[PDB]
């Protein structure tokens, strides 16, 4: 098949570096702390409670553990709370490998000024890329804990200018690491446009993962996306409904019908869950609960695979998308 | 004259109380430190240097109190770089007064993502009521230090939706404690209605400051806003020709024929200096040093008010402008 060809580091996660072979069952884009741009402007009435999100981080961890899941990849950006150190603790105290990324969000759920400043003041794309490439190599924020992948985002209606700023230091500091990258997708659209524009900047397929491809339920889009011969993500597997997004049996129909086209090699899954928020805990009105009920990180274990496989799935696809296709894209 | 009528607490200063007498010469906008929104996102590249900061700030703390300014209002959003403890550090060692504020920026140039998702699932202005009253009247994440102002923004084209939230739970604080409101006007935009908002929800016109109105040079809007019994500043004196900010020669014609219709009771002027830049410091340009020149907060002492004595004003306008109506409005 379609192996990583170029510079390589061994895999990374906030405890150091891991074997593609200990790598295991992954859930490759997750949250284990998250809060939106804007979060600690509310510091006041909504502190961090270290004692409380490590508890029940680590029970979250656990959990995940109990069902074989070896690996979290943690998409959060840079100013969405990531923070490498905690995730440190989380790992360390249950055993559960945590990769963090580097990168920034889309546009528009973003804080975009800073760089949007920075850019019309200078060369802000080679900025990004110093920052990517210290956080890969050498660390995040003189902890010495580095970035494990790259973590791009683009708008709706395409890839903006400030986007691609991103999406430019990313390609190069993938060429010259060979980092993964994993972005996500606005409103299932972009997909196919993001695989073009990496890849034609040098960035390696065997190397790249389009997420939140679940967002578009026409499965032309998917296919479109996967001739570039990168991976995609269905990775907000249990947000149902929830702004837009498709339901789970919507994204059954559409995964089903690819796998049923051989395309196993190139989907992962992932719930895009957030295990603890930041900032005050999110008020769910009553009516939206039925689209956040499976949105937590056993969804995919207690309720999708064994949904797949009697669907007809067989427990080597199932490996193939949980175990191989993680082990080739971070390992 | 036009005194604040209701509830009053005393001006809380990063120290503590202060008596309105014990304000004196004030600028009533100006950052310490600031960071536009994203800049936690550069921390590896761009992390806060304590030492160097402190430093630097209480330099030019000293070089204010030496031209015989005793307060500065610090009008920093709560995510662009607040920081109570560090204003008390700079304030401790200099004996300047310091006040800090309470609010967010505006749609455009702020991080609005936190707060635009609270309001899609629940009740966001009672939410950003409820810190904006604790944090005027109890603290802010637990210092124990008090905002002295509420910092409401808008963007250009119209008071947003996002943005109007802000507004109504400041005018409830408003009318609640009496404390001050001062806020910025993106491009010379929407004083009139901002100043006509407040007032019809309650706010107290003697007690509001219009921010950025030196950003417009059609004085027929400066009194038009003028009608509605606030206050309005003339806040960034000495940035010049940055993104459509006007020359001081600008801001000069109209403040000298505002002062010479007897407006000085409800003019004020300031810099919206930024002493020390949160991230990694800003690359200007050698092409726009001459924008940024006197944007530093020694230019109205050194450089404005000699030029407006020389043009006519009186000292004792000078004196209304920046002892009497900071005394009263924040006091
Ligand atoms: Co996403
Ligand atoms: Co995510
Ligand atoms: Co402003
Ligand atoms: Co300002």
């Amino acid at each position: 098949g379609d192996a990583p060809g170029g510079a390589h580091m061994t895999a990374q996660t906030v405890t150091g570096a891991v074997a593609a072979a200990q790598l295991g069952a992954t859930l490759p884009h997750e949250h284990v702390i998250f809060g939106y741009p804007g979060y600690a402007g509310d510091v006041t009435l909504g502190p961090f409670d270290h004692a409380a999100a490590l508890a029940s981080c680590t029970e979250t961890a656990r959990a995940l553990l109990a069902r074989g899941i070896q690996t979290v990849v943690d998409a959060t950006p840079n100013g969405c709370g990531r923070n490498p150190a905690f995730l440190r603790e989380v790992s360390e105290a249950t055993g559960l490998q945590i990769l963090c990324a580097t990168g920034f969000y889309y546009e528009g759920g973003g804080a975009t000024t800073y760089f949007k400043f920075r850019a019309s003041l200078g060369d802000a794309e080679s900025e990004i890329y110093e920052m990517m490439r210290t956080e890969v190599t050498e660390g995040i924020a003189g902890t010495g804990i580095r970035a494990g992948v790259i973590k791009l985002a683009s708008s709706r209606d395409a890839i903006t200018p400030y986007e691609q700023l991103f999406f430019r230091a990313a390609a190069r500091v993938q060429r010259e690491t060979g980092v993964p990258i994993i972005t996500h997708t606005q409103e299932g659209q972009q997909g196919p446009q993001q695989a073009e524009l990496l890849t034609s900047l040098g960035a390696d397929p065997a190397r790249i993962m389009i997420g939140h491809m679940d967002g578009n339920t026409d499965p032309a889009y998917h296919r479109e996306t996967l001739r570039h011969g990168v991976s995609i993500a269905f990775d907000r597997i249990g947000l149902q409904g929830m702004l837009g997004t498709p339901t789970d049996a919507e994204r059954l129909s559409v995964l089903t019908t690819l796998l049923g086209e051989g395309y196993a090699d190139r989907l992962l899954l992932s719930h895009d869950s957030i295990w603890h928020w930041l900032g005050r805990p999110p008020a769910i009105p009553e009516a939206a609960l039925p689209a956040v009920k499976d949105w937590h990180p056993l969804h995919i274990s207690d309720d999708i695979l064994p949904d797949l496989r009697r669907r007809g799935i067989t427990e080597e696809q199932v490996g193939q998308m949980t175990v191989g296709n993680p082990a080739r894209l971070f390992g």
